[PDB]
């Protein structure tokens, strides 16, 4: 459920995503960083919001793949949740549904554009944690 905030923890690298208060969007390996709790929203059934709790910037991804802190909580801002093997889920940009394009991070703790995603690759699963 959504009543919690959680972190997503990316396997790829070990890193919790993260929205910096300049809406820049990475991954940390810090697990108590400020700007990795992140709370879950769900708009129809199967999408969500999810929004810094420290800044209250929504996750976004822009016309090119790449994440962002969005202010507001815009269409750029609503993700598809599956549930994959092992409590893993992945988030797909629901504007860019069709393309594909998964919330992904890279080993090196930078946003892997959604472009560049593809089912199978360790950058997109995310396991929500406890705060
Ligand atoms: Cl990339």
């Amino acid at each position: 459920n959504y009543k919690l905030p959680k972190l997503l923890y990316c396997s790829n690298g070990g890193h919790f995503l993260r929205i910096l208060p300049d809406g820049t969007v990475d991954g940390t390996r810090d697990r108590s960083d400020q700007h990795i709790q992140l709370q879950l929203s769900a708009e129809s059934v199967g999408e969500v919001y999810i929004k810094s709790t420290e800044t209250g910037q929504y996750l976004a991804m822009d016309t090119d793949g790449l994440l962002y802190g969005s202010q507001t909580p815009s269409e750029e801002c609503l993700f598809l949740e599956r549930l994959e093997e092992n409590h893993y889920n992945t988030y797909t940009s629901k504007k860019h549904a069709e393309k594909n394009w998964f919330v992904g991070l890279k080993k090196n703790g930078s946003c892997k554009r959604g472009p560049r995603t593809h089912y199978g690759q360790k950058a997109i699963l995310f396991l929500p944690l406890p705060v």
